[PDB]
Formats: C-alpha cells, structure tokens, sequence
C-alpha cells in the first residue's frame, strides 16, 4: 500500500524523482514556465544539469516526508503551511500541485510495480485541499 510506496520510492528516489518529474513536464509543458532553464531541453539533458537532480530530489524528499507523516494518505496541517510558506511557491497555485499528482498517478498505473496508484491519488487530492486551507490560491 501507501506506506510500503513510501518505502520502494525512497529505495531508489534519485531515479524515481527525476522520472515522476519528467513524467509531471512532459504531460504538462506548460508548467515549464515555471523553471526558465528547463525549456528546449530533452529529458536525458534535464537529468544532467545539477540544478534539476537537487531541486527534483529536494521535491521528492519532502513529499515522501509529508505523505510518510500523513494519516490513511491525510498530510499534515503544518505541513501544507510549510509549503504554502516557502518564498519559492511565491507564484505557485493548488493546480500545480493537482498537475504533479495527476503524473504521478499515471506514471504509477504505467508502471509494472504494485504501487497503490488509488492511495496516491487520494494523497494528492487531500495534500491540494490542505493548501487550500493553509492559504495557497
Ligand atoms: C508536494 C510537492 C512539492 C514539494 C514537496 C516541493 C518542495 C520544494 C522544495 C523542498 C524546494 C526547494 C528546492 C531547492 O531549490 O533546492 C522547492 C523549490 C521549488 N519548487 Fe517546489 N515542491 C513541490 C511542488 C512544486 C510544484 C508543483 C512546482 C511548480 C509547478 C514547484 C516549484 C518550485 C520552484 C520553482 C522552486 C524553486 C526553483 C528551483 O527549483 O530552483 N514545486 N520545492
């Protein structure tokens, strides 16, 4: 289930990090917008640029934290503020977060592994509606 995910993410995180990112700016790459030094790259080029693999491994450290501190897939108030809070979410509104999970639902059901995709999906639906209540638009 969720908690064992947690645990086989973690296992391999840098790959799965980068790969569930990609995953997130190819379906959406409109969210490229977002990271200026990201366009015109192939995803071989993304994963070669220091900047990519220690912003997208600093992500997913966090996100395995919060959905690890989670209750049956509920994050944390204080950590939807946490997020909420941080001056690099400045520009940032609930529907990035629901793009991100969204990919990683899809990546999850492509995948040939047991992943809980259901779980993750009710995970990312309660993680946008705490930021919601912590104050992001
Ligand atoms: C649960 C989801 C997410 C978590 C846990 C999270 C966590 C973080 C962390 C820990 C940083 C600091 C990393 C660093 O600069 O070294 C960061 C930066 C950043 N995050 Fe998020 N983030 C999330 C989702 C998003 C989404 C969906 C976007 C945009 C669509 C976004 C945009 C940014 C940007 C632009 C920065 C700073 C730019 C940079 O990476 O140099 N984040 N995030």
């Amino acid at each position: 289930g969720f908690k064992q995910d947690i645990a086989t993410l973690r296992g391999d995180l840098r790959t799965y990090a980068q790969d569930i990112f990609l995953a997130f700016l190819n379906k959406y790459p409109d969210e490229k917008r977002n990271f200026k030094n990201y366009v015109g790259k192939s995803d071989q080029e993304l994963k070669s640029m220091a900047k990519f693999g220690d912003h997208t491994e600093k992500v997913f450290n966090l996100m395995m934290e919060v959905a690890d501190r989670a209750t049956d897939c509920v994050p944390l108030a204080s950590d939807a503020s946490t997020l909420v809070q941080m001056k690099q979410h400045s520009g940032l509104t609930t529907g990035n977060f629901e793009k991100l999970f969204v990919a990683l639902v899809e990546y999850m059901r492509a995948s040939g592994q047991s992943f809980d995709s259901q779980s993750w999906d009710r995970f990312g639906k309660n993680l946008v509606s705490a930021l919601s209540s912590a104050g992001m638009k």
